[PDB]
C-alpha cells in the first residue's frame, strides 16, 4: 500500500543537503515520490509499504549523513 510520511531532519542545514537528503531517499526501491524543505527541515515521501518502510528510509538517511525521525 501507498503511504505518505513526513520526515524531520535535523541535521539539514547546508544549502544543498536538501538534495543530498532527496537522492538519498528516492534510490530507495519502492519510493514514489520525495519532497524537501530546507527551511523545516523536512522531507515527504510516498512509498509502497508493500516494498519499504519508515525504517528503511530514515536508515538511507541516515547514512547519507542526516538521521531523521516521524515528524512531531
Amino acid at each position: 500500500a501507498t503511504q505518505t510520511v513526513t520526515l524531520s531532519v535535523p541535521g539539514m542545514t547546508c544549502s544543498a543537503c536538501p538534495i543530498t537528503v532527496k537522492k538519498a531517499i528516492s534510490k530507495v526501491e519502492g519510493v514514489s515520490k520525495v519532497d524537501v524543505t530546507f527551511e523545516t527541515r523536512q522531507a515527504v515521501v510516498t512509498f509502497d509499504d508493500a516494498k519499504t518502510s519508515v525504517q528503511k528510509l530514515t536508515k538511507a538517511t541516515a547514512d547519507a549523513g542526516y538521521p531523521s525521525s516521524v515528524k512531531q
